[PDB]
């Protein structure tokens, strides 16, 4: 489940587009 730790490091595509 991405709920993981793969869910932080969605956060960090919005520091690339923020």
């Amino acid at each position: 489940f991405p709920r993981i730790w793969l869910h932080n490091l969605g956060q960090h595509i919005y520091e690339t587009y923020g």
